[PDB]
Order: C-alpha cells, then structure tokens, then sequence
C-alpha cells in the first residue's frame, strides 16, 4: 500500500480482492455447458434512482461530512435496502462494532455488508431481550 492506511502488499491496484474465497470442498461435476453470455440470476432492475450512500459518497465530503453522512444521511438510503428496517441501522453504524463504522467508509461495499448485516443486530436489539432500561441516552428534540 501507499500510505499507512491498509496492508496488503499487492502492485494490482487495478482490480479489487478477492473477497469470494471459493473453497473446493464440494464435487466439481461436468455442467460445463455455460459457454454463452448468461441473463439468468439476474432480473431486469436497472438503475432509474440516483446514486446511493456509501464509501464512496462519504469521501465524496471529505472537509464536509465524511463522518456524519455515514450514520446520518443514509437512514433514507437504508428504507431501500432493507424493507424499511432501517431507523437504527446506519445510526448505529456510527456506534456499531467500530469496524463496521471504518471498513463502511473504506468501501463501497462494506457500508452496505455492514449495515444490513448491522440490521439483524437491530433486531436483536430492537423487541428482543437486548431491551435498553437507560432513556435518558436517547435523543430530546430531532434536529432538522
């Protein structure tokens, strides 16, 4: 890497790692008939809306909001991913594990890997037995 930010060691700054470790665990049979250009396993959803928050967007404010819109633009954002799940989400990604609220920020990606998987730790916070006794660590009046 450049700067001291990541470690890695690796001069292909071109394409991005390999995330999908694929593990050869399971019996690799023939289905070698997969020559064409696949349309399957993915539906017709194109992009009409504008471009959503993530990584990209927060460096996109870096003198601005590069630690606000993290937690604090992208509730609006969340409704989409999940089925309007969001509330506390991205809210808590600015008060999550703390690694989620950094590698959300290093990648495009991870903000939303993050989130909605900051989401089933909002449901295990929300109505289950991770009720919070403490009100007073709440908010007063929702600013604008």
């Amino acid at each position: 890497g450049p700067l001291g930010s990541a470690a890695a060691a690796t001069p292909a700054v071109r394409t991005v790692p390999q995330y999908k470790y694929a593990a050869g665990v399971r019996n690799p049979q023939q289905h070698l008939n997969a020559q064409p250009q696949v349309t399957m396993q993915q539906p017709a959803v194109h992009v009409q809306g504008q471009e959503p928050l993530t990584a990209s967007m927060l460096a996109s404010a870096p003198p601005q909001e590069q630690k606000q819109m993290l937690g604090e633009r992208l509730f609006p954002l969340i409704q989409a991913m999940h089925p309007t799940l969001a509330g506390k989400i991205t809210g808590m990604l600015l008060e999550i594990d703390n690694s989620e609220l950094l590698h959300m920020l290093e990648s495009p990606e991870s903000l939303r890997s993050k989130v909605d998987e900051a989401v089933a730790v909002l449901q295990a916070h929300q109505a289950k037995e991770a009720a919070q006794k403490a009100v007073n660590s709440a908010t007063g009046v929702p600013t604008v």
